[PDB]
């Protein structure tokens, strides 16, 4: 696919749809995660000592929102420039993941959780062309953070 002017136009459009409902899309995202892997729960300070995923936890929202924003930015950056650029932030991200005890095999958990989350977000406008575009953008961004973890470990 590569990321045509037409494919990028498709990710932008679909991210705008995600941000449009943070407390929902972020809580959905945590549940998809715990469905794909339950053990993940002990990781999160704000999930530990709980029984269910808190729904109005500021910490949870702020944090999951940041995740999706980062994947979208990555897709534009691919169409324009042809690449995903590693900055200060991506590097600090890599540190904190390691402290919290997160590994690589965790990443397809959060990917499927995100493709499924975006399929649920765009509904009928879904195309092969679009799936192809988010997949390209996640893959390309995971490649970068995993890189920074390994570096923090
Ligand atoms: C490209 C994919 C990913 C992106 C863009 C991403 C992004 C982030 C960001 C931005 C934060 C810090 C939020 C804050 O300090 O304000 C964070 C924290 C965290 N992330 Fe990720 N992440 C990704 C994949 C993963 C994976 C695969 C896991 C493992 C299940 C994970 C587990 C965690 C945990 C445990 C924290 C600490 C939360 C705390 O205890 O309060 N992340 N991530
Ligand atoms: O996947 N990374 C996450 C970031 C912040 C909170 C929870 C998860």
């Amino acid at each position: 696919g590569a990321l045509t002017e037409s494919q990028a136009a498709l990710v932008k459009s679909s991210w705008e749809e995600f941000n449009a409902n943070i407390p929902k899309h972020t809580h959905r995202f945590f549940i998809l995660v715990l469905e794909i892997a339950p053990a993940a729960k002990d990781l999160f300070s704000f999930l530990k000592g709980t029984s269910e995923v808190p729904q109005n936890n500021p910490e949870l929202q702020a944090h999951a929102g940041k995740v999706f924003k980062l994947v979208y930015e990555a897709a534009i950056q691919l169409e324009v420039t042809g690449v995903v650029v590693t900055d200060a932030t991506l590097k600090n991200l890599g540190s904190v993941h390691v402290s919290k005890g997160v590994a690589d095999a965790h990443f397809p958990v959060v990917k499927e959780a995100i493709l499924k989350t975006i399929k649920e977000v765009v509904g009928a406008k879904w195309s092969e062309e679009l799936n192809s575009a988010w997949t390209i953008a996640y893959d390309e961004l995971a490649i970068v953070i995993k890189k920074e973890m390994d570096d923090a470990a």
